[PDB]
Formats: structure tokens, C-alpha cells, sequence
């Protein structure tokens, strides 16, 4: 197994996957690493199993269909993994905890949003469809773009949104287009 957490790339108290060489901190894994379960399989392994059980699940899909899916166990898992993939980028630090807004010439968003709030919402099964989760994730970056206006710091939102969108298209097998 790896000697650093797959998400934050730090050592510490790590839990090891039994089916692949990744390791995690307890709360870096999503969902949080389970109390017992020997053997234990990480989310990367669980996602791979879905695809192997139903190879046709990798054929292309329309985003509009994906968004209307109900949050059954498999879609819940895919959203958890997509959230995890965003936390894997170090620039997610800017969007993790609850923001505050006091900048000359700007007004804070009507509906603040951040990664830890989405994480909690997923944990508490607050989303009924994929659309709920995707809307909140996109709202994080849209709020950032609007607030920071022409400051170059706006680019961090563009950057992290691109990681989200690429991973969304991969995990949910969105039909490739020009
Ligand atoms: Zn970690
Ligand atoms: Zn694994
Ligand atoms: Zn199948």
C-alpha cells in the first residue's frame, strides 16, 4: 500500500485498501472509512466494480438524463467519488470551508456554498437526484466568479470547476462532443 493519503498526499493515520494499493485518512475518504469491514475496498475499487458488472454503463449519456436520475445507491456512490476527486486537487482548500464576503465593490452571494456543506448533505442523504448535487457543486464556482470579478483570484474557481467538470463527464460517462 501507499504511505501517503491518496486525497491530501500527506502521511498520518492511514487506512489501507484491501483491493488496491491506495491509502486514506479516515475523513479524506468519502464516505468516511468504515469502522470494521475486513476486507475493506475503497471508493475507487467500488466504482471500478460497478463498471465491470455493467460494461455498457460506459456508453455515452446525455447530461440532461444523468441529472434527473434518482439518488439510488449507485448514483450516491458516483457523486461521493466525484466530490472526492475535487478534494484530491490541492486548490480545493479554497472552497472547502464556509466562506465570508467583505470586499470593496462586491456583494456576497445570495446562497453561499462550499465543499464541506456538500459533503454533509451527501452524508445526510439530502439530495434526491443527481441534479441537486451537481447544482450545489456548480454554485460554489459560480459564486466565486461573481464575487471576485476582475481579480485574478477568479481563476481558482475556473481551475477547480474544470476538475469537477472533467471528472463529472468521466464518472457519469457523458457522451463525448466537439
Ligand atoms: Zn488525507
Ligand atoms: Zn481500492
Ligand atoms: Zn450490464
Amino acid at each position: 500500500n501507499s504511505n501517503i493519503c491518496e486525497v491530501c498526499n500527506k502521511w498520518g493515520r492511514l487506512f489501507c485498501c484491501d483491493t488496491c494499493p491506495r491509502s486514506f485518512h479516515e475523513h479524506c475518504h468519502i464516505p468516511s472509512v468504515e469502522a470494521n469491514k475486513n476486507p475493506w475496498s475503497c471508493i475507487f475499487c467500488r466504482i471500478k466494480t460497478i463498471q465491470e458488472r455493467c460494461p455498457e454503463s460506459q456508453s455515452g449519456h446525455q447530461e440532461s438524463e444523468v441529472l434527473m436520475r434518482q439518488m439510488l445507491p449507485e448514483e450516491q456512490l458516483k457523486c461521493e467519488f466525484l466530490l472526492l476527486k475535487v478534494y484530491c486537487d490541492s486548490k480545493s482548500c479554497f472552497f472547502a470551508s464556509e466562506p465570508y464576503y467583505n470586499r470593496e465593490g462586491s456583494q456576497g452571494p445570495q446562497k453561499p456554498m462550499w465543499l464541506n456543506k456538500v459533503k454533509t448533505s451527501l452524508n445526510e442523504q439530502m439530495y434526491t437526484r443527481v441534479e441537486g448535487f451537481v447544482q450545489d457543486m456548480r454554485l460554489i464556482f459560480h459564486n466565486h466568479k461573481e464575487f471576485y470579478r476582475e481579480d485574478k483570484f477568479t481563476r481558482l474557481g475556473i481551475q477547480v470547476q474544470d476538475i469537477f467538470e472533467k471528472n463529472f463527464r468521466n464518472i457519469f460517462a457523458i457522451q463525448e462532443t466537439s
